[PDB]
């Protein structure tokens, strides 16, 4: 349950992985 962390999270990983 995060913010833009996630989001952050995406840029560290796309979050698609």
């Amino acid at each position: 349950e995060m913010r833009i962390s996630r989001i952050i999270l995406d840029f560290l990983f796309x979050r698609k992985k």
